């Protein structure tokens, strides 16, 4: 059949040292399926932590291609080995992971967990069926894990939409960027995000591991629910198990692996707008004095490729958007406290009399292809792509966007277009087996050439690197750059949302899904989506509020910006084929509008900390239920309800013409954020049926946790100059607690040494006969040169009112207190 596998030829445990396992295998047999079997194999494993275990393989006599330490840098790894059945064993006292390698035919290894002895991967091959092996060939790679079918919750593998966030079972999962609209279901997409998390209802429920391939070639990852299967076509096997043990934990180690995220601008978290086809500068002055007359926060203006100079980069249409007019125009937007995005693509037009054009040829920086420079095809036309790998394309990056930002402000760039697409697809190169490789994955559903509609395989990166190994790192490799001009061109902390990505590439950017649907299902689709790239350690997500194709209605637009204001990324965009979709050109979506982004803009200050605190450990900022509450396994199959934070929920409607939904909700209390009189109490969590009116979505807040909260306005500069209001939600059985971070919204460096920030910690407690409120500060000074002032407490969660020396809602006024300085409230039951 496909192959026949390997056996243990040899196989030690360093000793008198941190522990690595160093082993030699031995092809069983040769096969001529898919191409020359690999005869010897070099296998590792090692700890990176102790809660990171590493399983390296790799041609024992040939070096192969690795993601490059400069794209992704990592720990080296573990030396090579020399020139019942038997085990080796690999075990750490702190960790709580064991490696044991099973020296069959052919072999297998296996991972399990010390605390509860259950297997979280297990790689022993059914002897009789050559699907469970490790196959091992130049063009294929096979690696095949069995899995409990029914505790076993799994969660990642991106990017694809579905109905789903937690994984079907009997699926295949391409990972191929590719330019292929979200709006289909299935179906490979921009990025590739080869993680995915575990979680197990038994043994021991809410038990979570992480487990990552560190590899960028095309693959079909096959989930049967009782196995999983990786498929890949080229590179090397680099698998990490990430410990956990908590969903928390996971992110946490994998995002100390690829990059923790990128912090964002405070002025990120406001509404922003865009469309493709606004014809002028007029037209876009005209949505933005629209939406203050709609008294609509509005914070970023977006120009998509329309502005530019016929779809060339680094130019103005001096028709359309003549530079003088957009510099009174960004100057305007300043003025009142708001912020300017354009679009780059990543194509370079070949007109000679095109600045980058010349300058890019000089520097040779373009993708190559049989010595000679690729033409593919964009919105230009004819274009070179630049080759991010390549030094002096960087540099050439960074000083085109040097030279546009000198001429015409901008806040921040979108980069788009960047799989690499193109819209020709080039005839393979004659016996070539990159062009046209012996395993096909499942490329847009219907194993299409992976050459389709993008840079050949066959074409060549700096260092003699091919597109076949590089293409999934080709929107990553851009981000960097990109975020390098931004870097060495302001001191301001950047801002870049980028379409294609590949793990890691939150350390970097931004994402959006894409190109999605005005249609119900991409509604929903969103909510598993936003989920997974938390998962993919990109917490800043968002999809086109109102959708990007086709024309929206007004119940859907009206349903989805009630959805949309409380994604992390907060954007309506559209294609310009479409009708308009402005949130002030329906009463009833303009009312709803103020009402949520009313209430997300008085959560900026939350929102702020909930990304310092992805920053700092991975923690998503929207994230599934089972975060808080890992032990409720209800929770693990919910994908039309999530989390902002800890403590709040959002529970949007998702259908045309209901005006109530059914929404699980978690064991204890819940309080409505829009009215603190509507609360849910449950002693086992259950659904409930809640009323959801056309204007109103659900919007709720668990007991146990404080959020300072801070006033409405209709920019995020404003709002951070109105009171705080600290809501306080007590329980019975837990103190409750709150955290807020404060800088001056663009230092380089988040929570860095520089001192230009404070940390406030909250917390709450009853007693029999009092209740305490308090906080802790760290560095104080940058909050109290901010005046930053708390003049009210809300306290929910209590069935007795409390004052200073069912439920019912109680509330401290004109306190006049200083956030920047630690205080001690205490209050009296009556
Ligand atoms: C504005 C955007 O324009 C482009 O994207 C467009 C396409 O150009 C357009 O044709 C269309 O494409 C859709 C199809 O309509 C839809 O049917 C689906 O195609 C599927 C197909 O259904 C499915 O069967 C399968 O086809 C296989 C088949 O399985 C197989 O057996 C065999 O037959 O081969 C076929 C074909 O290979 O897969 C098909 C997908 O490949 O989905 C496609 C979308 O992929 O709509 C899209 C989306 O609008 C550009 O490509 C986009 O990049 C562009 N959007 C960007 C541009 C901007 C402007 O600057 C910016 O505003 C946007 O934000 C940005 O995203
Ligand atoms: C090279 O870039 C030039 C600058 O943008 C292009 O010329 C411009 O084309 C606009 C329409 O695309 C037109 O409104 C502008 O007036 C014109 N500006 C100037 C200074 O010529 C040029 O476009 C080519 O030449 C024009 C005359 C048309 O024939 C276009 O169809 C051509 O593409 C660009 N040339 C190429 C080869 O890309
Ligand atoms: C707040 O909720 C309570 C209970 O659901 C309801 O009786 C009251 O009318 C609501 N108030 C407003 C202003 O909606
Ligand atoms: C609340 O506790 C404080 C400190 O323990 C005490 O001084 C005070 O008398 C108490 N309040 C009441 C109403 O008993």
């Amino acid at each position: 059949a496909i192959g026949y596998g390997y056996q243990v030829k040899n196989a030690k445990v360093d000793n008198s040292t941190g522990k690595s396992l160093t082993a030699l295998l031995q092809l069983i047999r040769n096969s001529p399926v898919y191409g020359p079997d690999i005869q010897f194999l070099s296998f590792t494993a090692s700890f990176e932590e102790d809660d990171t275990l590493r399983i390296r393989i790799t041609d024992a006599n040939n070096r192969r291609w690795e993601i490059p330490n400069e794209v992704l840098p990592r720990p080296p790894p573990p030396p090579s080995p020399p020139p019942q059945p038997t085990t080796t064993v690999l075990s750490h006292p702190h960790s709580d992971l064991v490696f044991t390698l099973f020296h069959t035919t052919p072999f297998g290894f296996t991972i399990y967990r010390k605390s509860t002895h259950d297997v979280l991967f297990d790689a022993t091959p059914i002897p009789s069926n050559p699907t469970t092996f490790l196959i091992y060939k130049d063009q294929y790679l096979q690696l095949s894990s069995s899995l409990p079918a029914q505790q076993a919750h799994l969660y990642g593998l991106g990017e694809h939409t579905k109905p789903t966030f937690q994984l079907a079972h009997n699926q295949i999962l391409t990972l191929w960027n590719a330019d292929i609209a979200s709006f289909n279901r299935d179906l490979n997409l921009y990025g590739s995000h080869p993680f995915y998390m575990d979680v197990r209802s038994s043994p021991m429920v809410g038990s979570t591991h992480g487990v990552f391939l560190l590899n960028s070639n095309g693959m079909d990852v096959e989930y049967t629910g009782d196995r999983i299967t990786y498929k890949v076509i080229g590179g090397i096997i680099d698998l990490y198990i990430f410990a956990g043990r908590t969903p928390e934990m996971v992110l946490d180690q994998y995002t100390k692996l690829i990059g923790r995220p990128a912090p964002m601008p405070y002025w990120a978290f406001g509404f922003h707008q865009c469309r493709w086809g606004y014809r002028d500068v007029n037209e876009i002055e005209t949505v933005v004095d629209k939406y203050a007359e709609a008294r609509i926060p509005l914070e970023v203006m977006w120009t998509d490729i329309d502005y530019m100079d016929a779809f060339k980069d680094f130019t103005l249409d001096p028709v359309h958007f003549p530079l003088d007019k957009m510099q009174q125009f960004v100057t305007k937007l300043h003025r009142n406290g708001q912020r300017y995005v354009p679009i780059l693509d990543p194509g370079i037009n070949t007109n000679k009399s095109y600045g980058t054009f010349i300058r890019g040829m000089q520097s040779n920086v373009f993708i190559k292809r049989d010595g000679n420079p690729y033409l593919g095809s964009v919105w230009p036309g004819p274009v070179y792509y630049p080759d991010f790998l390549d030094p002096a394309a960087r540099s050439f990056w960074v000083d085109e966007i040097k030279r546009f930002r000198d001429i015409l402000p901008i806040d921040g760039i979108w980069i788009d277009m960047n799989e690499a697409s193109n819209f020709i697809t080039s005839a393979p190169t004659p016996g070539s087996t990159l062009d046209n490789p012996p395993y096909k994955i499942n490329n847009s559903g219907g194993r299409v050439p992976i050459n389709s509609k993008t840079i050949p395989a066959t074409a060549m990166h700096y260092g003699n690197v091919t597109e076949y190994n590089a293409h999934n790192l080709y929107g990553f490799l851009e981000s960097q750059a990109t975020r390098e001009a931004l870097v060495r061109t302001s001191n301001e902390r950047p801002f870049l949302l980028s379409r294609s990505t590949f793990a890691g590439s939150g350390k970097y950017t931004a994402h959006w899904t894409g190109d999605n649907a005005a249609r119900w299902d991409d509604l929903q689709y969103s909510i598993p989506t936003m989920l997974n790239f938390g998962l993919f350690g990109m917490p800043m997500i968002g999809a086109d509020i109102c959708g990007f194709a086709e024309s929206t209605t007004e119940e859907l637009c009206r349903r989805w910006i009630q959805l949309g204001a409380f994604y992390p990324f907060s954007r309506d965009h559209s294609a310009r084929d479409t009708t308009h979709q402005e949130l002030y050109l329906w009463e009833s979506v303009a009312a709803s509008a103020r009402t949520v982004l009313g209430l997300r803009y008085q959560l900026l200050p939350y929102y702020y900390t909930l990304m310092y605190d992805a920053n700092l450990r991975g923690i998503p900022i929207a994230r599934p239920l089972f975060f808080t509450f890992p032990d409720d396994v209800a929770t693990y199959g919910i994908s039309s309800q999530f989390l902002i934070g800890r403590g709040i929920m959002v529970s949007p409607v998702l259908q045309p013409g209901a005006v109530s939904v059914n929404a699980y909700f978690p064991r204890g209390n819940w309080f409505s954020l829009f009215n603190y009189t509507s609360s849910v109490s449950v002693s086992a969590g259950t659904y409930v049926s809640l009323s959801a009116p056309p204007d109103h979505i659900n919007v709720h807040i668990h007991e146990g946790n404080i959020v300072a909260m801070q006033g409405e306005a209709m920019t995020t500069q404003a709002a951070r100059s109105t009171p705080f209001h600290l809501l306080v939600v007590m329980s019975d059985h837990v103190a409750s607690t709150g955290e807020l971070f404060l800088d001056n919204g663009i230092e380089m460096d988040i929570g860095g040494p520089g001192g230009k920030w404070t940390l406030v910690r909250f917390f709450a407690e009853s007693g029999i006969n009092n209740l305490t409120i308090s906080s802790e500060v760290v560095n104080r000074g940058y909050a109290m040169s901010q005046r930053w002032v708390m003049d009210k407490i809300t306290i929910l969660g209590l069935k007795r009112r409390v004052r200073i020396k069912g439920f019912v809602v109680s509330v401290i006024s004109d306190l006049r207190q200083l956030v920047g300085q630690a205080f001690k409230l205490e209050l009296e039951f009556e």
